[PDB]
């Protein structure tokens, strides 16, 4: 399973309560791909990750996914796209894919002024609701490479109850 | 070419009706794999294709696309994403688009609330609207991965003629 | 499964009622004829397939039927004779029916005055009583060849319900 | 690099304004893929691109591409999403990324009522949204199959300067 | 790293609070040992796991440790000695060890009346400081077996932060 | 196409114009250089190529040459002499030639005094006449070697549309 949202959306909070009472493991990916890094001698220190030459790296995402497909079934946590000074960056590679072949892609979605809210008690609600639409776009994209499933959970301020009661069924 | 839509938009009379005199055979897909599975001896009745095991099943599909191909130019027929209780699947694989090879995916459209009429004469507007989005985005996704060509034809209650009118000049 | 009449004899209309949520592929013989030498890029035009030469129209139609019979289970859809200047020409030469081996022939007839009614409104009827009685003996002939049944369905002006009702005992 | 947009939403002008004092090349793909064609003596004239066997232009894509490739770092040129009569036509195929393995897809837009009233002073606003949304799904398809950034820049009528600020920061 | 504690200490609790904002994965052995068996074919079930033969059980953990000490650093969690009907079973073998090489071996406790107390509110205080002090043994003698650190940290009731203050430097 | 003019007649504006719609590529030979440098490794920075030595510049000219040889028929731009302390430095070597095989060198001019009053607003007359001069002589070499057609265009002033005349008969 993999897991995915925009920063701000809540998705540690609803993962954490509809994982309650699972056998799977929980997984940041950048976290393994830090320590499969680490453990190669390649780095060190966390922020060295982004350093490292970018054919490099493929092979850390390549072998971190050959590790995290060998562990089984799993709630893999990692971003769908990441925003950056150049724009939008896919989270998920092909290369990623084919090694880790997803059961189900999981989208954690609020509405913008909601988001925005809780960013601002911490970009527009037009670049919140653009980073939204890039998401589905991409998770639908590597739904197709893949044959994984997708899903789409709300998580409106008031009703965390709502998000946890969709996910728990994915599990 | 492979004909698409949501249960509830009309595909099928458009599709006939577009289809009026040509010489292209007709194919529903999940019908061929049910062949093919029966014909391997792997099934006897429907159902069963649901109880497959599912690299079995991504091999019926791959033989079924194999002789939908040898077969030639064809209008095949198919749900582009079908909806599910662990969210959107995706109705044509990576795995199918590499031997069936399509000139053309064609996509049907209605308002949401002209589906939801029909459907409450027989989900939400916004869950319509929705399936929708990630059939585009699904089409697209599919498009870029074969070479095909994307058509979306509108399908409005009374007016089946700009329906087949759109349709007819893809044949 | 074989479907064939004489044409005004509303062959397409007792198909389509009867195939009605039928998962099997509806294919014209003529069409898939066509698709084969097209792909094999002996033609271009459906007229061409008139001008062909007879021993690669042989092979088009072998071809063709070992395309079908690996498809599987059908609705094919042709003339089982066709009237022509020389006389009436078999539909299915041996040559087709050892690769395709029909299960069943389904032969579709109405009244002489029917369908001499159909196609004025649109052969004396002695001449439409002769075409049915040498499709009869073709089926026959065809059946003795193959170990095929043959099933014969009145389509009477106002009875498509009985047509229908004694069609869909075969599908 | 690639830049791409709608016809009318003024590429070219945004391009060249940002491009200034840059020592990049800049590269049109239809006329890298016209060059090579004539080199290899396909053909003598630009409209005759059109004319040739599909399975022939897949090997001028790929040729153009891994050129274009070995010229190293450019400002190439293209639609994303060409509009047909068969609906749209994704303008950059797998083999075409495979090769090229872009760093930055860019796509340039402007509001729709903008472009229609530039298109008159020369489809409907809802065709035009309709070509952005499809333009959208294509880009991040094409990221997900090869890790490029995606870039979205406008160009509203008056602002130029905004879209050459916003498109400079990638170059 | 490895995090044990009686049942009723708040063991997840602590945990929890103290692997907040780290990279590193989280692991429940049970659940990898029950996805190793499961992709391996045999069961199906997660009770099938007390079902199995002792000899293949012991491959099962051994696998499960090979994969986890593939995965690199981790939060690993299970009991270090289970109550039975047969006393207290070793949680961690010596064939885990040997493969899975802690660098510590973390130890939570409380005191038998806090205990006992939240085990009302839901084994004497004399059999709770006896299994405590069979997990201090337990946990030594795996020190010794691998060179592992092995820490303490204590739980009071109302005193999470000096858990979680004594937890943190341990990461 | 070759490109050529001294510093301050123009060269990019006539060359914008004329070049207005062509399919053929747009091409500065030191970004090529630097591209196909850094792409070997051998620099990071534009400034670089001047810290480069000789004899490896010497090969990095080469396939830059080959490089833009078989991107086939471009407009590539670069100044036929450069100005430097020990006088005019040579654009083109003959081992440049042997690989481009240039069809045409375009040589643009304005009067003396012209270049004096640009340059002026942003050498003596008699220096700027000599640079002219010495260009002439470096064109017609260059054609000799190779079979390059030599033309001039003239671009005075106000007479942008003098010189995009004369220089679009070559495109």
């Amino acid at each position: 399973i993999v897991v995915t949202g925009i920063p701000g959306v809540g998705k540690t909070t609803v993962m954490q309560k509809a994982a309650e009472g699972s056998p799977l493991p929980r997984v940041p990916l950048e976290g393994v791909m830090y320590g499969v890094a680490k453990r190669m001698g390649l780095v060190k220190d966390i922020d060295e990750m982004r350093r490292l030459s970018p054919d490099v790296q493929k092979e850390v995402q390549k072998k971190a996914a050959e590790r995290i497909a060998a562990l089984g079934d799993v709630i893999l946590d990692t971003h769908c796209t990441i925003k950056t000074p150049k724009g939008y960056l896919p989270g998920l590679p092909r290369w990623v894919l084919e090694k880790l072949r997803p059961s189900v892609i999981l989208l954690v979605e609020a509405d913008p002024k909601e988001i925005y809210g809780r960013r601002l008690k911490d970009d527009s609600e037009e670049e919140i609701a653009e980073h939204q639409m890039m998401n589905r776009a991409a998770a639908m994209a590597y739904a197709s490479l893949s044959g994984a499933t997708v899903k789409i959970v709300f998580n409106h301020d008031n009703r965390l109850d709502d998000a946890v009661r969709d996910a728990a069924p994915v599990l």
